[PDB]
């Protein structure tokens, strides 16, 4: 099993070098260094016991946080989320809008607070310093990843924006990549309340950033030379409301994507008959397309069908859909069994922003800051989505590597 | 025999309130009427097409409820009824998201290129036969396919300098049309879907009619407009968002006006309190106000007052609340001809809140045009209403 | 039945004001003692003397009926989810703050849009503003503002100040600011109602707030400069207006919506955060040996004197302290949220009628630490050059409005101490 995953790594990086603009002029120190850091964090939080403990403790912490969040919701929306629902609607009583989305809100608030007091800025400074020192990468991109872990896509530019101006091509592509692989606080919390394993998610962010910069450099190394809230309360407020527009954005976007995909399965299911298939879903199709990719990453075939199914069902669409069909396999009243290693690899791989929509999310949101580069950015959009994708897939592979411990 | 006279009376009234008696093309208006009624029989009297189409978009709506059942889960499931009752039908959750969906759906269809095609075809047709401006045709097309809120998203290039006519045409045309929101909401309410599809096709060109009656055209049109959806997914997303927040707006507005009119019930009861008459209701006042016209459309004096309150509420409140009180008058008087008549009469979303919308957004795309749009709202309601009424009497004709 | 303690309260408050004030001398006693006297005058008018009490009744039931029209609107929109059946099922948790309240915010927003458009508000405003400007020594503008802040808060733009603010004097500016921070907009008032908070007390709060606003305004930073009034305006482009009554109802409604969402999200955030902090202090306190400690009790322990001063008896001073504290350091809504749970008999703690009154007034206003940034942000758009001077005055402003409410409360303690 070990050499299978090692193989996986080799394959991914291979794909990278293939698609990479410049196959040479890759500084090995920077790259394999970053990589080594990635697998290092993986082994650290996963393999050795102290890792499992500290990680679990993290889960304890922000699960308490989230619990505060649902205290909030329990206040705002009242008993509509209470334990009485399950005695009624049962397995349908879980309201994805009233429960999940508000955590997006709350976290947007909290994260805004953490800008304000300066905690985020502090840690970003630290980890950024770590990256710039160990690899030798430019300051702004390291910092960019650093925040990209911890904060939303709207509050991410707060640090990066002044640097973007004279930013090189590599640096920019690193901003994009790190932005694609990483997941915001808000969406993360959402992922929690959806039922998705937390510890793995944490691991997935902390892997996401360095992997982000890893493929960001691999694809396109650098040629040329490098270079408001009043009081806390207000910060909390602006964070909340910003979180509101974000919330509605997500929720609506999801209803859309789901219903559309349903329609598409209506039609494809239809033409299946012309070709002689009574029933077919888009899911299964993607499951055919990305299955091999699911084999490379180390997942056993029998479950790799569904693995590739879900990965593909992320990339071409988005994450929340994917997880929302994952929890069907998670909640154990079903008969469909999924191996531990499978649950892991999927859990990581589906953690990321990488999709088709995220391109325009970025190009658009980055336009108001430095519109001069809008063309270039749009040009690097797809390759960047590839970067983020490869990052999350690598992380997933690192998961698959470590069998020492078992999932929930 | 009462029908024809009725139609004549409607067109009469419209003219009576119309600005210009010029209307240099009567072939356009009478021809339009001709198109309305012709298609009316075409989907009714003569024989495949309509059945398959109707059930098709029926399945579409089912996709919608799959989306919602995802997002809002149990709350929109059927258990509510065993819990609450018919009062357990939750509008906000059940309906507005459909707006989100149909919106997204458009954007997708625009990116793949279907709506350009459909609207090009139908638009080309109408403007060819009845010989008018193309814009109104376009909007009308979308108004067959989608509803009032989603419609304006196409006409943004042509809105600037709309020659004040095309503008009113889109206004009214929207107001009468049923697709998306009002359509889905209707289906969920349970009123038969295919009859409503027929109502949709029947609603659009009628708008063209009455609009062309009130405010004809002069000035040049075609050339106009001297951020992009990028790929397909982003199109779906962006569309979803825009539609969504539009839906929020819609809901808010609805609650607003409904509430205000209730406030007016309080006003009437208040004044009439010391007037000694007392307990006089807007339901009753409009009940006797639109009653004569309710007689005009061919519905007998028997069961007229019903249409008085219902239509009244359609003008001021909406056709929804009016539909609720309608089905309240259904199961005990209601005559079948008056049933169908008041039914399609109850079809169309045109109201105060409706023009509130299509003034608001349409304004947002044309700020210098704002005063000019908002100035026409009520008369527009008149137009679209009378359109659905033409549709109504026509429904009476095949009864 | 001595209730001299009350006068002592008025004394301490006004005292703190004067002390904190910038220019001692410049205070014009006619203006300040005037405003104060109007505040207490109304205090007696709507409480002690039965006539105004009756009037207050009429108004109460009136807007209560308006509110009923609101709930009918809701009952259409969100349907049976707010119907009675929830209680038979979801019980005491069946009361859904997102469903029960925020819509009323929207509705009143549309209403007040209609009442600007038709012109009722403009007229009433011009009356009250006329009154205050003629009697005591305020300028035209600040008076009209303080008038309109009873009926409409900075939620919807006051827009009587639009020509005036740009190039307006320090004391005047601080008078608008404090004015706003003193009162409650209509919509949020409705919210306060549906939460169960007593209505008439709130009405009295809205009316008492303005003159008190001017009280502490002119106390803290008196008028050192030259008023303008009818002299020179050069107003802009007939503003930007609603077209007809309809588009009014709309703009006001939708505005009411994004306001609703704003409030909802904000409260989610705030409640949860406070729970979090309660976690931290809970733990640390657990190390010092206090297992049970919260932001609340700390605040009550901090604001207790202010509690005893305003006429609240000591026993209840802890609670009044915690509440008013949450008014100042967080916002008013949260405060009420913890408050109403003391208004139902099913709840353990009982509060003396006088105390209920007093607190119920004191928490009425936008005075908090967020409304500074809100003001600055909304105010700058009208007058960009002014922003600096504004932010300079934000804090002193919050103090002002806060104290204004406090005076109001004291008054209530006295007169409801009598009539009851
Ligand atoms: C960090 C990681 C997050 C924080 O870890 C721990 O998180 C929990 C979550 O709340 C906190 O509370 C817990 O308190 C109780 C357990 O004692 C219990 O009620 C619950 O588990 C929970 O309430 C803990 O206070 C918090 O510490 C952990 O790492 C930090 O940095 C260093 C590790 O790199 C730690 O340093 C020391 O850690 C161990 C302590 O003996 C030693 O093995 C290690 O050699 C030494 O360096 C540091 O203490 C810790 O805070
Ligand atoms: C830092 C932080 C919150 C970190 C949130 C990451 C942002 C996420 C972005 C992805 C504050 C650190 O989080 C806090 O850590 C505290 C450790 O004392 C937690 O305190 C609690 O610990 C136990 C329960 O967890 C109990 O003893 C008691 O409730 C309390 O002591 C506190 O809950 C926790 O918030």
């Amino acid at each position: 099993v070990v050499l299978h995953s090692l193989l996986g790594m080799a394959v991914l990086i291979a794909i990278a070098v293939l698609l990479s603009t410049d196959r040479k002029a890759i500084n090995i120190r920077t790259v394999a260094g970053a990589f080594l850091i990635q697998v290092a964090l993986g082994a650290l939080v996963l393999y050795v016991p102290q890792g499992r403990d500290m990680l679990g403790e993290a889960s304890k912490t922000i699960s308490n946080v989230i619990a505060y969040g649902n205290n909030g919701v329990d206040f705002l929306f009242g008993g509509l989320v209470s334990e009485k629902m399950f005695e009624v609607f049962g397995g349908g009583g879980f309201v994805f809008a009233l429960r999940v989305l508000p955590m997006i809100v709350f976290f947007s608030s909290l994260m805004a607070v953490l800008y304000y007091i300066g905690v985020m800025q502090l840690l970003i400074k630290v980890i950024g310093g770590f990256l710039q020192k160990m690899l030798g990468t430019s300051k702004a991109e390291s910092m960019s990843a650093a925040a990209l872990i911890f904060v939303g896509q709207t509050e991410a530019p707060l640090v990066v924006r002044p640097y973007i101006r004279r930013m090189t091509e590599s640096e920019l592509f690193a901003v994009m990549s790190g932005g694609l692989a990483s997941v915001a606080g808000s969406v993360l919390a959402g992922y929690v309340q959806m039922g998705v394993p937390l510890p793995y998610l944490i691991a997935a962010s902390f892997m996401a950033a360095p992997g982000g910069l890893l493929f960001a450099k691999l694809l396109v190394p650098e040629t040329e030379r490098t270079q408001k809230p009043t009081n806390v309360i207000d910060a909390a407020a602006s964070g909340a409301v910003t979180g509101a527009q974000i919330a509605i954005a997500v929720g609506a976007s999801l209803l859309a994507f789901v219903a559309l995909i349903a329609m598409i399965n209506g039609i494809i299911g239809g033409v299946g008959g012309w070709f002689g298939h009574g029933d077919l879903t888009l899911q299964a199709i993607l499951g055919w397309l990305f299955s091999p990719l699911a084999w490379v990453i180390g997942v056993p075939w029998s479950e790799a069908g569904i693995a590739g199914s879900l990965i593909g069902q992320k990339v071409v669409i988005n994450e929340f859909v994917a997880y929302s069909e994952f929890v069907k396999y998670l909640k154990p009243e079903a008969a469909v069994q999924l191996s531990d290693t499978t649950k892991a690899i999927i859990s990581f791989a589906l953690c990321g922003f990488a999709n088709l929509g995220s391109i325009a999310v970025l190009v658009g949101g980055l336009s108001i800051m430095a519109p001069k580069r809008r063309k270039d950015v749009a040009r690097l959009g797809i390759k960047a989505v590839v970067a983020g994708s490869l990052s999350n897939l690598m992380s997933a592979v690192i998961a698959g590597l470590f069998t020492g411990l078992s999932g929930a």
